């Protein structure tokens, strides 16, 4: 099955656009990576930097992830992000989301060899 490097990958990165163009952004994505699939993810964030500068997030600032786990990492830079979240219209299968582009940090959490993100803790 999937591994949880590859699922990171397809719910969190896009490095084919610096930044979201339009509204639809969310709607498009959230649908194109199937992650409308099954259900509404109600919270996704997309993030506009080559893989390799998110997979060295890995060896920066150390952090306790929301859960508590202690293999977080926060970017040392701001990043071009979209977050995905859910409009009070979503009704599955016509999931909808409200797209909102910023330059912040990202914080993921990171597992095995190589040392790559696998989970998207937080945006700040």
């Amino acid at each position: 099955k999937e591994t949880a490097a590859a699922k990171f990958e397809r719910q969190h990165m896009d490095s084919s656009t610096s930044a979201a163009s339009s509204s639809n952004y969310c709607n498009q994505m959230m649908k194109s990576r199937n992650l409308t699939k099954d259900r509404c993810k109600p919270v996704n964030t997309f993030v506009h930097e080559s893989l390799a500068d998110v997979q060295a997030v890995c060896s920066q600032k150390n952090v306790a992830c929301k859960n508590g786990q202690t293999n977080c990492y926060q970017s040392y830079s701001t990043m071009s992000i979209t977050d995905c979240r859910e409009t009070g219209s979503s009704k599955y299968p016509n999931c909808a989301y409200k797209t909102t582009q910023a330059n912040k940090h990202i914080i993921v959490a990171c597992e095995g060899n190589p040392y790559v993100p696998v989970h998207f803790d937080a945006s700040v």
